[PDB]
């Protein structure tokens, strides 16, 4: 007979799922396993991500009972759970989207040994990225494109990305009765008190496949907006209703296929002939996600400055007191300081409200390096991605990709062009709910008069600025002119 497991990491979804359709096809009992690590915590990590995790695993498990089935969170290592389970529900195939992360190439390779001890068959196709990011290096002679232009016309020389999958069945063979290691009470999805957590998720964003798909269609509503999309014009200092997508964390999770994006928009374009094109358009910005995929999986070290064969050396600063500052929105800038609470209680930003923050830290003002601020990202950002936390970390630090370091963010008066109110400021900092909006972006410059009526006093209720824009700028410039002279 045929016992199948469908192994989720990435992929945390139904529609487009390739690797779930070879095991329900003729399939006498299907597995969705989910491998949870009880002891991850004891390793870094926020509650924000994680509980977007957890929320976005009870959509499957809605699903996957509205269907018959449903989903087993086993807890351990795979390499410990997968051996037990084989033999324990006779299993004959094994499926999961291919991942090309630095861990997932390791762990997978143990599992497809352990698979053929047990005459398992393993399937694992590509879904994750819209085409096979070892066939763009393939056609390409070899090499990874190093430039998005030359990367656009890679994938336009190659085609169409491969149409979503269709549907699954809307009756699925279930798992089989009576088997110990897929006990209700031992496979049930766990909650963010049980897994160790003091504090409750603050985000706005709630995971999983039926809201991914849900905020699918409410960007795909005006498609005029869709079609003219440019990227670098988007307002950071929009909150109430973002001026982009935010699709990332569920792109990141899997909860929303790229190739059903992507289907989407070329619904679009074919009837919005003067839409936007890449890399500003939507297209672009899901290429830059499928152009840092296919570098950093052939880049050694790419999460790394030492190493990194496409990263610039540069001797950052190890300053631990600028980076705690920066990390606790305490660097007395209150359009840095917003951008940095907003982190930390929602979990995401704008892509402008990112570049600035991260210009700050590293080559704008501080000078602390782009690793340490990625580790800051890598713990709240509830899009966390591997590969595009690092390279858009190294485009902000003039390391890779970028290179023009005399552009550098004002944290004074780039927030001030898109909100004069200081509305974004106000949302996050409500210290300065009450700040006339002349000081708002310079509390230090207020009177002191100003400053008690306003109910708060640089120093006893806002801290100061830490640096001088003017002087620490000017600092940071004359230094990768030296360094970009190697
Ligand atoms: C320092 C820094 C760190 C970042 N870290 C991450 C990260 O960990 N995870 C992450 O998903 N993005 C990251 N980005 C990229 C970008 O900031 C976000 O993708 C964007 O803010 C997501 O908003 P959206 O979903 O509304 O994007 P949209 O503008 O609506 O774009 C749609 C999708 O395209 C992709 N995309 C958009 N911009 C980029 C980009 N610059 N690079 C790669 N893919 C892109 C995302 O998957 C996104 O969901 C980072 C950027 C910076 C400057
Ligand atoms: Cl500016």
């Amino acid at each position: 007979v045929k016992n199948s497991i469908i192994w989720f990491r990435k992929g945390l979804r139904l529609h487009d799922n390739p690797a779930l359709l070879e095991a329900c096809k003729d399939a006498k009992h299907v597995y969705p396993v989910f491998v949870l690590d009880p002891h991850f915590l004891q390793q870094k990590v926020s509650v924000n991500r994680y509980n977007f995790l957890l929320e976005s695993l009870e959509d499957l498990q809605r699903s996957f009972q509205a269907r018959g089935s449903r989903l087993l969170v086993l807890r351990g290592k795979p390499e410990e759970v997968f051996p037990r389970v084989f033999r324990e529900w006779g299993v004959t195939q094994l499926c999961f989207e291919h991942d090309t992360e630095p861990y997932a190439k390791v762990r997978d390779a143990a599992v497809r040994r352990l698979a053929a001890e047990a005459g398992v068959e393993v399937v694992t196709p590509i879904s994750h990225t819209l085409y096979d990011t070892d066939m763009l290096v393939a056609r390409n002679g070899g090499a990874a494109p190093l430039t998005m232009q030359s990367f656009t016309k890679l994938v336009d020389r190659v085609g169409d990305p491969p149409a979503p999958a269709p549907d699954p069945p809307a009756a699925m063979p279930p798992p089989a009765e009576d088997m110990p290691s897929a006990a209700p009470a031992a496979t049930g999805v766990p909650t963010w008190q049980e897994v160790g957590f003091k504090e409750p998720p603050l985000t706005v964003f709630k995971g999983g496949e039926t809201e991914a798909l849900a905020r699918l269609e409410a960007a795909f509503q005006d498609p005029k907006w869709v079609a003219g999309f440019q990227k670098p014009d988007t307002d950071p200092s929009a909150w109430e209703k973002p001026a982009t997508t935010v699709l990332s964390p569920y792109l990141k999770f899997g909860c929303l296929s790229a190739r059903l994006f992507h289907a989407r928009l070329l619904e679009v374009y074919r009837r919005h002939p003067a839409h936007s094109q890449p890399p500003v358009s939507l297209r672009g910005q899901l290429l830059w996600r499928e152009f840092f995929y296919t570098v950093g999986s052939t880049t050694p070290n790419f999460h790394r400055m030492a190493g990194n064969p496409v990263c610039k050396q540069i001797d950052w600063d190890d300053n631990p007191e600028f980076l705690a500052a920066w990390r606790e929105a305490r660097t007395g800038f209150p359009w840095i300081d917003a951008i940095m609470t907003q982190l930390v209680t929602w979990g995401w930003m704008h892509h402008l409200a990112r570049h600035s923050v991260a210009c700050f830290l590293t080559r704008g003002d501080l000078y602390v390096s782009w690793e340490r601020g990625m580790e800051v990202f890598e713990e709240h950002l509830i899009d966390q991605d591997h590969y595009l936390n690092a390279a858009n970390w190294m485009w902000l630090s003039a390391s890779a990709f970028f290179s023009q370091y005399f552009r550098v963010y004002s944290p004074v008066v780039f927030g001030k062009k898109y909100d004069p109110e200081g509305r974004f400021i106000r949302k996050f900092l409500p210290v300065l709910k009450d700040m006339p909006a002349k000081y708002i972006y310079e509390p230090w410059t207020a009177p002191l008069e100003v400053q008690r009526k306003a109910g708060c006093v640089v120093g006893r209720d806002y801290p100061a600025p830490i640096v001088d824009h003017a002087v620490a700028s000017k600092a940071c410039i004359a230094r990768m002119a030296a360094a970009y002279r190697r």
